[PDB]
Protein backbone atom coordinates (compact mmCIF):
# COMPACT_ATOMS: atom_id res chain seq x y z
CA UNK A 1 0.00 0.00 0.00
CA UNK A 2 2.52 2.67 -1.24
CA UNK A 3 1.64 6.44 -1.17
CA UNK A 4 3.64 9.58 -2.23
CA UNK A 5 2.91 13.39 -2.44
CA UNK A 6 5.27 16.17 -3.81
CA UNK A 7 4.65 20.01 -3.70
CA UNK A 8 7.07 22.57 -5.36
CA UNK A 9 7.24 26.39 -6.00
CA UNK A 10 9.92 28.70 -7.59
CA UNK A 11 10.50 32.38 -8.55
CA UNK A 12 7.61 34.08 -6.68
CA UNK A 13 7.87 37.89 -7.21
CA UNK A 14 11.62 38.41 -7.58
CA UNK A 15 13.18 41.10 -9.90
CA UNK A 16 15.70 39.35 -12.26
CA UNK A 17 15.68 42.50 -14.52
CA UNK A 18 15.85 46.24 -13.67
CA UNK A 19 13.30 48.73 -12.14
CA UNK A 20 14.62 52.34 -12.73
CA UNK A 21 12.60 55.52 -11.86
CA UNK A 22 13.79 58.71 -13.65
CA UNK A 23 16.41 59.73 -16.33
CA UNK A 24 17.04 63.42 -17.34
CA UNK A 25 19.94 64.98 -19.35
CA UNK A 26 21.10 67.68 -21.80
CA UNK A 27 22.35 71.31 -21.91
CA UNK A 28 20.08 74.02 -20.34
CA UNK B 1 -2.59 -0.24 -4.04
CA UNK B 2 -0.11 2.48 -5.25
CA UNK B 3 -1.03 6.24 -5.13
CA UNK B 4 0.93 9.42 -6.16
CA UNK B 5 0.15 13.21 -6.33
CA UNK B 6 2.48 16.04 -7.67
CA UNK B 7 1.81 19.87 -7.52
CA UNK B 8 4.20 22.48 -9.15
CA UNK B 9 4.32 26.30 -9.75
CA UNK B 10 6.97 28.66 -11.31
CA UNK B 11 7.51 32.37 -12.23
CA UNK B 12 4.60 34.01 -10.34
CA UNK B 13 4.81 37.83 -10.83
CA UNK B 14 8.55 38.39 -11.20
CA UNK B 15 10.08 41.14 -13.49
CA UNK B 16 12.61 39.44 -15.87
CA UNK B 17 12.56 42.61 -18.09
CA UNK B 18 12.68 46.34 -17.20
CA UNK B 19 10.10 48.79 -15.64
CA UNK B 20 11.37 52.42 -16.20
CA UNK B 21 9.32 55.57 -15.29
CA UNK B 22 10.47 58.79 -17.05
CA UNK B 23 13.07 59.87 -19.72
CA UNK B 24 13.65 63.58 -20.69
CA UNK B 25 16.54 65.19 -22.68
CA UNK B 26 17.67 67.94 -25.10
CA UNK B 27 18.87 71.58 -25.17
CA UNK B 28 16.57 74.25 -23.57
CA UNK C 1 2.59 0.25 4.03
CA UNK C 2 5.14 2.87 2.76
CA UNK C 3 4.31 6.66 2.80
CA UNK C 4 6.35 9.76 1.70
CA UNK C 5 5.67 13.57 1.45
CA UNK C 6 8.06 16.30 0.05
CA UNK C 7 7.49 20.16 0.11
CA UNK C 8 9.95 22.67 -1.57
CA UNK C 9 10.16 26.48 -2.25
CA UNK C 10 12.87 28.73 -3.86
CA UNK C 11 13.50 32.40 -4.87
CA UNK C 12 10.63 34.16 -3.02
CA UNK C 13 10.93 37.96 -3.58
CA UNK C 14 14.68 38.42 -3.97
CA UNK C 15 16.29 41.07 -6.31
CA UNK C 16 18.78 39.27 -8.66
CA UNK C 17 18.80 42.39 -10.94
CA UNK C 18 19.02 46.13 -10.14
CA UNK C 19 16.50 48.67 -8.63
CA UNK C 20 17.86 52.26 -9.27
CA UNK C 21 15.89 55.48 -8.42
CA UNK C 22 17.12 58.63 -10.26
CA UNK C 23 19.74 59.59 -12.95
CA UNK C 24 20.42 63.26 -14.00
CA UNK C 25 23.34 64.76 -16.02
CA UNK C 26 24.54 67.42 -18.50
CA UNK C 27 25.83 71.03 -18.65
CA UNK C 28 23.60 73.79 -17.10
CA UNK D 1 5.19 0.51 8.07
CA UNK D 2 7.77 3.08 6.77
CA UNK D 3 6.99 6.88 6.76
CA UNK D 4 9.07 9.95 5.63
CA UNK D 5 8.43 13.76 5.34
CA UNK D 6 10.86 16.45 3.91
CA UNK D 7 10.33 20.31 3.93
CA UNK D 8 12.82 22.77 2.22
CA UNK D 9 13.08 26.57 1.49
CA UNK D 10 15.82 28.78 -0.14
CA UNK D 11 16.49 32.42 -1.18
CA UNK D 12 13.65 34.24 0.65
CA UNK D 13 14.00 38.02 0.04
CA UNK D 14 17.75 38.44 -0.35
CA UNK D 15 19.39 41.04 -2.72
CA UNK D 16 21.86 39.18 -5.05
CA UNK D 17 21.92 42.28 -7.37
CA UNK D 18 22.18 46.03 -6.60
CA UNK D 19 19.70 48.61 -5.13
CA UNK D 20 21.10 52.17 -5.80
CA UNK D 21 19.17 55.43 -4.99
CA UNK D 22 20.44 58.54 -6.86
CA UNK D 23 23.08 59.44 -9.56
CA UNK D 24 23.80 63.09 -10.65
CA UNK D 25 26.74 64.53 -12.69
CA UNK D 26 27.97 67.15 -15.19
CA UNK D 27 29.31 70.74 -15.38
CA UNK D 28 27.11 73.54 -13.87
CA UNK E 1 18.25 86.35 -14.16
CA UNK E 2 16.72 83.73 -11.76
CA UNK E 3 16.94 79.93 -12.54
CA UNK E 4 15.66 76.82 -10.62
CA UNK E 5 15.57 73.01 -11.29
CA UNK E 6 13.93 70.26 -9.07
CA UNK E 7 14.15 66.40 -9.58
CA UNK E 8 12.22 63.88 -7.34
CA UNK E 9 11.59 60.06 -7.17
CA UNK E 10 9.69 57.79 -4.66
CA UNK E 11 8.69 54.10 -4.13
CA UNK E 12 10.94 52.36 -6.71
CA UNK E 13 10.42 48.56 -6.44
CA UNK E 14 9.56 48.12 -2.77
CA UNK E 15 7.08 45.42 -1.45
CA UNK E 16 4.40 47.20 0.70
CA UNK E 17 2.19 44.03 0.46
CA UNK E 18 3.04 40.30 0.82
CA UNK E 19 4.91 37.78 -1.45
CA UNK E 20 4.19 34.19 -0.15
CA UNK E 21 5.34 30.98 -1.96
CA UNK E 22 3.43 27.79 -0.94
CA UNK E 23 0.45 26.80 1.33
CA UNK E 24 -0.60 23.11 1.91
CA UNK E 25 -2.96 21.59 4.56
CA UNK E 26 -5.51 18.88 5.46
CA UNK E 27 -5.75 15.29 6.76
CA UNK E 28 -3.88 12.54 4.78
CA UNK F 1 14.59 86.49 -17.25
CA UNK F 2 13.09 83.82 -14.89
CA UNK F 3 13.35 80.04 -15.70
CA UNK F 4 12.11 76.89 -13.82
CA UNK F 5 12.07 73.08 -14.53
CA UNK F 6 10.47 70.29 -12.34
CA UNK F 7 10.73 66.44 -12.89
CA UNK F 8 8.83 63.87 -10.67
CA UNK F 9 8.25 60.04 -10.55
CA UNK F 10 6.38 57.71 -8.07
CA UNK F 11 5.43 54.01 -7.58
CA UNK F 12 7.69 52.33 -10.18
CA UNK F 13 7.22 48.51 -9.95
CA UNK F 14 6.37 48.02 -6.28
CA UNK F 15 3.93 45.29 -4.99
CA UNK F 16 1.22 47.01 -2.83
CA UNK F 17 -0.94 43.81 -3.10
CA UNK F 18 -0.05 40.09 -2.78
CA UNK F 19 1.85 37.61 -5.08
CA UNK F 20 1.17 34.01 -3.81
CA UNK F 21 2.37 30.82 -5.66
CA UNK F 22 0.50 27.61 -4.67
CA UNK F 23 -2.48 26.55 -2.42
CA UNK F 24 -3.48 22.84 -1.88
CA UNK F 25 -5.82 21.27 0.76
CA UNK F 26 -8.34 18.52 1.63
CA UNK F 27 -8.53 14.91 2.89
CA UNK F 28 -6.62 12.21 0.88
CA UNK G 1 10.92 86.61 -20.34
CA UNK G 2 9.45 83.89 -18.01
CA UNK G 3 9.76 80.13 -18.87
CA UNK G 4 8.56 76.94 -17.02
CA UNK G 5 8.57 73.14 -17.77
CA UNK G 6 7.00 70.31 -15.60
CA UNK G 7 7.31 66.47 -16.20
CA UNK G 8 5.44 63.85 -14.01
CA UNK G 9 4.91 60.01 -13.93
CA UNK G 10 3.07 57.64 -11.48
CA UNK G 11 2.17 53.92 -11.02
CA UNK G 12 4.45 52.30 -13.64
CA UNK G 13 4.02 48.47 -13.46
CA UNK G 14 3.18 47.93 -9.79
CA UNK G 15 0.77 45.15 -8.53
CA UNK G 16 -1.95 46.81 -6.35
CA UNK G 17 -4.08 43.59 -6.65
CA UNK G 18 -3.14 39.88 -6.38
CA UNK G 19 -1.21 37.45 -8.70
CA UNK G 20 -1.84 33.82 -7.47
CA UNK G 21 -0.61 30.68 -9.36
CA UNK G 22 -2.44 27.42 -8.41
CA UNK G 23 -5.40 26.31 -6.16
CA UNK G 24 -6.36 22.58 -5.66
CA UNK G 25 -8.67 20.95 -3.05
CA UNK G 26 -11.15 18.16 -2.21
CA UNK G 27 -11.30 14.53 -0.98
CA UNK G 28 -9.36 11.88 -3.03
CA UNK H 1 21.92 86.21 -11.06
CA UNK H 2 20.35 83.62 -8.64
CA UNK H 3 20.53 79.82 -9.37
CA UNK H 4 19.20 76.75 -7.42
CA UNK H 5 19.07 72.92 -8.05
CA UNK H 6 17.40 70.22 -5.79
CA UNK H 7 17.57 66.36 -6.27
CA UNK H 8 15.60 63.88 -3.99
CA UNK H 9 14.93 60.07 -3.78
CA UNK H 10 13.00 57.85 -1.26
CA UNK H 11 11.96 54.19 -0.68
CA UNK H 12 14.18 52.39 -3.25
CA UNK H 13 13.61 48.60 -2.94
CA UNK H 14 12.75 48.21 0.74
CA UNK H 15 10.24 45.56 2.09
CA UNK H 16 7.58 47.39 4.21
CA UNK H 17 5.33 44.25 4.01
CA UNK H 18 6.14 40.52 4.41
CA UNK H 19 7.98 37.94 2.17
CA UNK H 20 7.20 34.38 3.52
CA UNK H 21 8.32 31.13 1.74
CA UNK H 22 6.37 27.98 2.79
CA UNK H 23 3.37 27.05 5.07
CA UNK H 24 2.28 23.38 5.69
CA UNK H 25 -0.10 21.92 8.35
CA UNK H 26 -2.69 19.26 9.28
CA UNK H 27 -2.97 15.68 10.63
CA UNK H 28 -1.13 12.89 8.67
CA UNK I 1 25.58 86.05 -7.96
CA UNK I 2 23.99 83.51 -5.51
CA UNK I 3 24.11 79.70 -6.21
CA UNK I 4 22.75 76.67 -4.22
CA UNK I 5 22.57 72.84 -4.80
CA UNK I 6 20.86 70.18 -2.52
CA UNK I 7 20.99 66.31 -2.95
CA UNK I 8 18.99 63.88 -0.65
CA UNK I 9 18.27 60.09 -0.40
CA UNK I 10 16.31 57.92 2.15
CA UNK I 11 15.22 54.27 2.76
CA UNK I 12 17.42 52.42 0.22
CA UNK I 13 16.81 48.63 0.57
CA UNK I 14 15.94 48.30 4.25
CA UNK I 15 13.40 45.70 5.63
CA UNK I 16 10.76 47.59 7.73
CA UNK I 17 8.48 44.47 7.56
CA UNK I 18 9.23 40.73 8.00
CA UNK I 19 11.04 38.11 5.79
CA UNK I 20 10.22 34.57 7.18
CA UNK I 21 11.30 31.29 5.43
CA UNK I 22 9.31 28.18 6.52
CA UNK I 23 6.30 27.31 8.81
CA UNK I 24 5.16 23.66 9.47
CA UNK I 25 2.76 22.26 12.15
CA UNK I 26 0.15 19.63 13.10
CA UNK I 27 -0.18 16.07 14.49
CA UNK I 28 1.62 13.24 12.56
CA UNK J 1 29.25 85.88 -4.86
CA UNK J 2 27.62 83.39 -2.38
CA UNK J 3 27.69 79.57 -3.04
CA UNK J 4 26.30 76.57 -1.02
CA UNK J 5 26.07 72.74 -1.56
CA UNK J 6 24.33 70.13 0.75
CA UNK J 7 24.40 66.26 0.36
CA UNK J 8 22.37 63.88 2.69
CA UNK J 9 21.61 60.09 2.98
CA UNK J 10 19.62 57.98 5.55
CA UNK J 11 18.49 54.35 6.21
CA UNK J 12 20.67 52.45 3.68
CA UNK J 13 20.00 48.67 4.08
CA UNK J 14 19.13 48.38 7.76
CA UNK J 15 16.56 45.83 9.17
CA UNK J 16 13.94 47.78 11.25
CA UNK J 17 11.62 44.68 11.11
CA UNK J 18 12.33 40.94 11.60
CA UNK J 19 14.10 38.28 9.41
CA UNK J 20 13.24 34.77 10.83
CA UNK J 21 14.28 31.45 9.13
CA UNK J 22 12.25 28.37 10.25
CA UNK J 23 9.23 27.57 12.54
CA UNK J 24 8.04 23.94 13.24
CA UNK J 25 5.63 22.60 15.94
CA UNK J 26 2.98 20.02 16.92
CA UNK J 27 2.61 16.48 18.34
CA UNK J 28 4.38 13.61 16.45
CA UNK K 1 7.78 0.78 12.09
CA UNK K 2 10.40 3.31 10.77
CA UNK K 3 9.66 7.11 10.72
CA UNK K 4 11.78 10.14 9.56
CA UNK K 5 11.19 13.96 9.22
CA UNK K 6 13.65 16.60 7.76
CA UNK K 7 13.18 20.47 7.74
CA UNK K 8 15.69 22.88 6.01
CA UNK K 9 16.01 26.66 5.24
CA UNK K 10 18.77 28.82 3.58
CA UNK K 11 19.49 32.45 2.50
CA UNK K 12 16.66 34.32 4.31
CA UNK K 13 17.06 38.09 3.66
CA UNK K 14 20.82 38.45 3.27
CA UNK K 15 22.49 41.02 0.87
CA UNK K 16 24.94 39.09 -1.43
CA UNK K 17 25.04 42.16 -3.79
CA UNK K 18 25.34 45.92 -3.06
CA UNK K 19 22.89 48.55 -1.62
CA UNK K 20 24.34 52.09 -2.33
CA UNK K 21 22.45 55.37 -1.56
CA UNK K 22 23.76 58.45 -3.46
CA UNK K 23 26.41 59.29 -6.17
CA UNK K 24 27.17 62.92 -7.29
CA UNK K 25 30.13 64.30 -9.35
CA UNK K 26 31.40 66.88 -11.88
CA UNK K 27 32.78 70.44 -12.11
CA UNK K 28 30.61 73.29 -10.63
CA UNK L 1 10.38 1.06 16.12
CA UNK L 2 13.03 3.54 14.77
CA UNK L 3 12.34 7.35 14.68
CA UNK L 4 14.50 10.34 13.49
CA UNK L 5 13.96 14.16 13.11
CA UNK L 6 16.45 16.76 11.62
CA UNK L 7 16.02 20.63 11.56
CA UNK L 8 18.57 22.99 9.79
CA UNK L 9 18.93 26.77 8.99
CA UNK L 10 21.72 28.87 7.31
CA UNK L 11 22.48 32.48 6.19
CA UNK L 12 19.68 34.40 7.97
CA UNK L 13 20.12 38.16 7.28
CA UNK L 14 23.89 38.47 6.89
CA UNK L 15 25.59 40.99 4.46
CA UNK L 16 28.01 39.01 2.18
CA UNK L 17 28.15 42.05 -0.21
CA UNK L 18 28.51 45.81 0.48
CA UNK L 19 26.09 48.49 1.89
CA UNK L 20 27.58 52.00 1.14
CA UNK L 21 25.73 55.32 1.88
CA UNK L 22 27.07 58.36 -0.05
CA UNK L 23 29.73 59.13 -2.77
CA UNK L 24 30.55 62.74 -3.94
CA UNK L 25 33.52 64.06 -6.01
CA UNK L 26 34.82 66.59 -8.57
CA UNK L 27 36.25 70.14 -8.84
CA UNK L 28 34.12 73.03 -7.39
Amino acid sequence: HHQKLVFFAEDVGSNKGAIIGLMVGGVV
